[PDB]
């Protein structure tokens, strides 16, 4: 019962921490001239963000106290040096994010708390084609990146 | 006094000398087969002819007496071989332009002229998203140029 | 600091002191039968109102206390004989505007203030464009009216 | 080849030319308050400045190799001293572009360059027009300044 | 003028073959599956017959006899085994459509026939047209082609 509150305030640090891990994505790809993978990690930042916001909110109504937490700097883009690296990080962050929504739901359905368990079901199917937008992303920026030049004719046509 | 006066005019000039220099870039994409660069030079090279005239119009109203130089012929077509060659030059050009304002703004703030440096910054702000746009597209052609023929898909598709 | 808002408080009464000069102006062109010209001095009546207006907004903003000191009767007007004399004085009311602005700038910047600067930035290049607006007119007035009843044309035709 | 190839350049280099003698033009009406004529040779030097780039785009496909020289210092200036002395060289300008237009024109002729001559039908039957509208102008501002400040109603009126 | 006569209605012949070879060039295109490369050839092929019609209209009209000549069989298909051989005959196909309408109006000046020489001066600046568009489009399929694959989407995306 702890627990799930733990989980649900643990719910919204994750969400934001996504959001700066996204925004350092975009800064890394701005500076490296990948404009539209940066403009996509960009509307991704701004999303986590009402992610975490909406938990925010259903939390206030339900009464489940909010401690807002630290929101910890994003150390990954000190190591990224191509396109690949990055969105290899976005890959991993989201099954994060995907494993902290599932513990979450576990404690909810340990507790017979069905209000947090019907809240939950669209963050888990948006989780499903969230990881897989991004699985395949990366395997469109891993193949493309074999010939020179190539992934920046993506960059600049699409995104 | 004459700094101040001496540097506006030389302003007016080196606009010109760029809207001169674009031409000259829109040339060679031209004679080489890159119509989307030559197009994209050409309207630069229209826009630095706009700032000069914006430069003389306020000197008539500041009473800042305007004489026009010559306009220097180009010089860096002679030696371009690709449109690498061709970006960096502009790139350098840019630059250029930066520091000129920086001098003449310099010299505005040591008469205190407020007026004059009122003027100039759109001008600083614009000059800061020109040298980012031309370093982008610098990295681009220079990314893409690594594969035998890529490059012609950027001028084609993206122009 | 004393200077600053001293000069701030005094750009206030500036304005409407300007403000009278144009309704001072706009009576005598009206009075001698000059329509066109006085209808011009009395949009600039009702701007240079605005413009203490919006001085006196900032100041409330910005913790600038404002006395509203007394606005002098304008004085020219015993004096004025011909358009070109009212004319002469208008520009030298801008004139004065003009320094009162630069005054309370290099107070501004003297004290770092730079709310206080960027507030100020429009109006400096809008004096730029006024005296020079005001110095064309004074031209027109005074070559025009080289050859009697011409200037009486100026004003039917084109105020 | 050779001649042809030199006049076609030289024209270009004509056109450039003209486009800065016609800014010094309404640089000087500017300054001495003819903002109506100023105007008027401010599109005239817009206009110019197109017609040099209609010849380079024309160069460009015909493969006639385009080398940029440098637009002369325009130098009327010094010695205008009203506007009857400033359309007098806007005549002669316009006298000197007809005569390039023509020799270009005769060398055409004389290599058979048919393209060429086509090319070059419009801007004959334009020039005989714009010399035309010169000298009218330039009648009409004779005529009107021989009344002092009668001519400073036609700046205001039209234009 | 049995020379002018005789050259009129080989001209209408030329623009024919030249619709025919187009014709085969989108053959070729089709059957190796370059659909937008054929496509532009189809639309060749008809304005070819077009600028025919317009000759035999023209000639009827002016009262040239037009005797219609067999339309030769293209050969180059023969040869061709890549989209750079096509565009290399296409080429050459307009160089020789360049080179009559030239001899045509050769013909025409010696007979001092006005209306021959106005009539063609349309198709002299067309064919500068043609020739430029020809040698961009042959330069970027020579240089895209460099690598494997590369060419199928110039055809995919641009034609
Ligand atoms: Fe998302
Ligand atoms: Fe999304
Ligand atoms: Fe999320
Ligand atoms: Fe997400
Ligand atoms: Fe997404
Ligand atoms: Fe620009
Ligand atoms: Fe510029
Ligand atoms: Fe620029
Ligand atoms: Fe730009
Ligand atoms: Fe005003
Ligand atoms: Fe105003
Ligand atoms: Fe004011
Ligand atoms: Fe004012
Ligand atoms: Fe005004
Ligand atoms: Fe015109
Ligand atoms: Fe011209
Ligand atoms: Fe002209
Ligand atoms: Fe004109
Ligand atoms: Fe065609
Ligand atoms: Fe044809
Ligand atoms: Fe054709
Ligand atoms: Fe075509």
């Amino acid at each position: 019962s702890e627990e799930l509150l733990d989980l649900f305030n643990r719910q919204v640090t994750q969400e934001f921490t996504a959001s700066q891990v996204y925004l350092s994505a975009s800064i890394w790809f701005d500076q490296n001239d990948w404009e539209g993978m940066a403009a996509y990690m960009l509307a991704e930042s701004a999303e986590e963000r009402e992610h975490g916001l909406g938990f925010v909110d259903f939390a206030n109504k339900r009464n489940i106290p909010i401690e807002l937490q630290a929101v910890p700097a994003p150390v990954s883009c000190a190591e990224w040096s191509s396109p690949e690296d990055v969105w290899q990080s976005i890959l991993e962050l989201e099954q994060a994010n995907t494993r902290s929504l599932l513990n979450l739901a576990e404690a909810a359905s340990t507790c017979h708390d069905f209000a947090v368990m019907a809240f939950l079901n669209p963050f888990h199917l948006q989780q499903v084609n969230e990881e897989d937008k991004i699985g395949s992303i990366l395997a469109k920026v891993t193949d493309e990146n074999r010939t020179p030049g190539l992934l920046r004719s993506l960059d600049v046509v699409s995104f």
